[PDB]
């Protein structure tokens, strides 16, 4: 982001990171610069990830909410990429930028193992995901926010009039209609809570059967089942091995997943009926995301094809898959 780029002096800030985490520049290796500057850190045969944002993008209060939730999960025995306390004991280190803002550094453990590959993509993985997500939801039920200042967002706070062309009347009607239905869903301790909100196979590592999640940047309050539907949406979108039949792959994924999940959390079967609304809601979000990403002026025929496919799905309230999830009772 250009306002942040304008301020960042990588060598100056990374020297701070050296003073703050005890890892020399030699051992700090650039990885990405999208929503954070991301570096891998290596020391004593161990690996860590360092992320850096800024106050122009995120408040420390906000990120402290994430840190608090990770601590709770780790404390309860869930394998997560734990934040690493700086030499001053902090999970977030604020580095003054010299002009009234701060860079926000944080370091996490590098999750053991690798992103899943074709040999790992099978019913045992989908079962394991189910077990792991069930443990996660179970543990979030006992999470106690320490103060309202660190409070994360509600399900409907990250719809598309800001980013979509204002003449797409039918898009907004369907989306409005969808969000109004969803607002009426019951929220209680056994249906709704702080959840990861962005589970896919880019966001976890697999190490001889053991899952560890990372990228908790966007955690928020949401329904347990929507947390689950977001995983489903992503695995339907970019599976590691392509599937032949969408509905039957959706059905089997959720069968394997729910068998594992039922070992670890009790979520009422009435929730199954709302998997297709939640898949549709994620479709709406993506469509809004692609309008923010795309410059409609400089966009080719393929980008417009993508946009068109999404647009007619939304407009016609088309199911993302035809599988009937109520049969997995
Ligand atoms: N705690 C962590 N443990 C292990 N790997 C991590 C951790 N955090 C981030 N990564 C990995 O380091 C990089 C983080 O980069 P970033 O989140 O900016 O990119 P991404 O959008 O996830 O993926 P890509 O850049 O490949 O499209 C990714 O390759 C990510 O999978």
């Amino acid at each position: 982001h250009k306002d942040v780029k304008a301020i960042y002096e990588e060598s100056k800030i990374l020297d701070e990171a050296t003073h703050l985490y005890g890892v020399q520049r030699s051992d700090i290796h650039f990885i990405a610069d999208a929503e954070n500057y991301v570096y891998e850190l290596k020391k004593d045969g161990e690996s860590f990830i360092l992320k850096i944002t800024h106050t122009i993008r995120r408040s420390p209060d906000y990120i402290l909410g994430e840190m608090e939730w990770l601590h709770h999960l780790a404390k309860g025995g869930l394998s997560v990429a734990k934040p690493i306390a700086s030499l001053n004991g902090r999970d977030i280190e604020q580095v003054d930028d010299g002009q009234g803002g701060s860079f926000l550094l944080r370091v996490y453990e590098k999750a053991p193992g690798h992103k899943v590959e074709e040999a790992d993509w099978n019913d045992e993985l989908f079962y394991a995901l189910g077990q792991y997500t069930g443990r996660m939801h179970k543990l979030t039920k006992s999470y106690q926010l320490s103060d309202p200042r660190y409070k994360r967002q509600e399900w409907d706070e990250e719809k598309l009039r800001k980013y979509v062309p204002a003449d797409q009347t039918l898009v907004f009607e369907q989306a409005d209609r969808l969000m109004e239905k969803l607002a009426k869903l019951p929220k209680n301790q056994d249906t709704y809570g702080l959840v990861h909100a962005d589970l896919h196979h880019g966001n976890f590592h697999w190490d001889q059967g053991k899952i560890t999640t990372f990228d908790f940047d966007d955690i928020g309050y949401n329904w347990f089942m929507n947390d689950i539907s977001i995983l489903l949406y992503n695995v339907l979108w970019y599976p590691v091995i392509p599937y032949e039949d969408k509905a039957a792959f959706a059905g089997n994924f959720m069968k394997q997943f729910l068998k594992g999940y039922r070992e670890e959390n009790e979520l009422g079967d009435e929730w199954l009926a709302y998997i297709p609304d939640f898949l549709r809601l994620r479709h709406v979000l993506i469509y809004g995301l692609l309008h923010q990403a795309f410059d409609l002026a400089t966009i080719g025929d393929e980008e417009k094809a993508m946009l068109a496919s999404f647009r007619s799905d939304i407009e016609q309230a088309a199911p993302i898959t035809t599988f009937d999830f109520t049969k997995l009772s």
